[PDB]
């Protein structure tokens, strides 16, 4: 219990940055001249209570040396800074979409942090009693082997519920540290989260409805994803074109501003390459769907989301399908539902709307790696950088879940966002300590 987490962040603020500097290299001497001195408890002290000031700078260490190391060079790249110029930040959550899901994501955060465990166990209990499925075994496999595991996590009835309950827990566990958001915004499948945090539906009728949704999906051949760098009116032309002189369907399935991805089966879509290549137009696949594909599933969905009870939003977010404000009347209507299934995502036109506010600060729930930079770019060509958030790593990316988090939270907090120590601290036992 006065044991503490295994990586401690490091904060430290003042009115001008000649005072911060000041205040860095004499908390490095005075850890360099007391090794022994508790990390945990100097951490907590520099947190706990305290007054924060404009200039900020934090670090993330895992031993009293490493922090050491850091606090002698204040201006060093490890270690951040800056001067908060907007003291109450809007913070927008925003939620990823299915496809960088992977077998032990958040492992770290599972079994060191209490809340982000016990939204994960409720999401786990909820989906056990009505599917009959343990899922744990498949996100956290102690009974399985990782190969195993990832085979099953392919299954949409299996990875829809999981990214779901674990995109959940991420949002809680930022909630219970004090991190709320102003507004959401999903990206396809993400939306699905923003609603349920919304309080549009309960956790349980979420977690049934994206079971229902990957099971349905489940009966529907792979079709293929294009990207295309045009913007939304001109991919209109192109597939109406298309429609017309090729016996096929291509849906316009995501606009993110100058490109948008196209989908449909893979004999439409290779048609589709073939008239790009006539027009001597640049596209990639991005297979990961919103099609015409999903039109033999949509009744039975409708009847689905109709047995549910939508409730209007609690916290405002974007609607993917109209690009704007989702209306409360919007929020409540099965048909919508069934629309934003079908349905174009208007990403671009949602971050456009939240980045009226250039001071707004985007904080990414889930693993995603190619939306974050998309994200950065909507939002500032050369800066975006410095107003997007991330909370978990990428599959390949060989780093612990913790470190990662904790470094995106030292911005975080640098940058102006507020984090409630109290529930930070509330299952350790701290003391403060005296520094300089």
């Amino acid at each position: 219990t006065s044991n503490s987490r295994p990586y401690q962040m490091l904060m430290i603020s003042a009115k001008s940055k000649d005072a911060l500097d000041r205040m860095t290299l004499n908390l490095g001497n005075h850890l360099e001249q007391n090794p022994h001195v508790n990390l945990a408890d100097a951490s907590y002290t520099l947190q706990i209570g305290r007054k924060e000031f404009k200039h900020r700078r934090a670090l993330v260490c895992s031993s009293t040396q490493e922090g050491i190391e850091q606090l002698n060079q204040p201006d060093g790249r490890r270690v951040q800074y800056a001067n908060v110029k907007e003291e109450h930040p809007k913070i927008h959550f925003l939620f990823s979409g299915n496809g960088s899901q992977y077998v032990n994501m958040g492992l770290e955060l599972y079994e060191q942090e209490a809340i982000f465990r016990e939204a994960m166990d409720e999401c786990f209990a909820i989906l056990q009693s009505f599917t009959n499925v343990n899922m744990k075994e498949v996100l956290y496999p102690t009974t399985f082997s990782i190969n195993e595991a990832t085979e099953k996590l392919k299954r949409m009835e299996f990875s829809q519920p999981i990214l779901f309950a674990f995109e959940y827990a991420v949002a809680k566990l930022l909630m219970g540290w004090g991190i709320k958001p102003e507004a959401m915004i999903g990206y396809s499948f993400g939306e699905y989260v923003a609603a349920c945090l919304a309080e549009v539906f309960t956790l349980e009728d979420a977690l049934k409805l994206v079971v229902k949704r990957g099971q349905l999906m489940s009966s529907l051949p792979a079709g293929v994803m294009l990207s295309v760098p045009l913007p939304e009116e001109e991919l209109i032309h192109l597939i109406n074109s298309f429609e017309k002189e090729y016996q096929h369907t291509i849906s316009l399935a995501v606009v993110n501003g100058p490109a948008c991805i196209v989908s449909g089966t893979e004999e439409a879509i290779v048609d589709f390459e073939n008239e790009l290549k006539k027009q001597r137009l640049m596209c990639m696949r991005v297979t990961i769907a919103h099609s015409h594909e999903l039109d033999s599933i949509l009744d039975e969905y409708a009847s689905y989301v109709s047995t549910l009870t939508l409730r209007e939003p609690k916290i405002p977010y974007l609607s993917n399908l109209t690009g704007t404000w989702i209306r409360p009347e919007e929020a409540t209507n099965p048909v919508y539902w069934v629309k934003h299934m079908r349905g174009t995502v208007r990403f671009s036109d949602g971050i456009q709307e939240l980045n009226r506010d250039n001071t707004s600060l985007f904080i990414e729930i889930g693993p995603g790696n190619d939306l974050s930079r998309l994200t950065s770019r909507l939002l500032d060509y050369e800066n975006g950088n410095e107003r997007i958030f991330n909370t978990v790593r990428s599959v390949q990316q060989d780093v612990s879940d913790m470190y990662f988090l904790f470094s995106h939270i030292t911005r975080m907090w640098v940058t102006g966002i507020s984090v409630d120590w109290e529930q930070f601290y509330k299952d350790e036992k701290r003391r403060r300590i005296p520094l300089p």
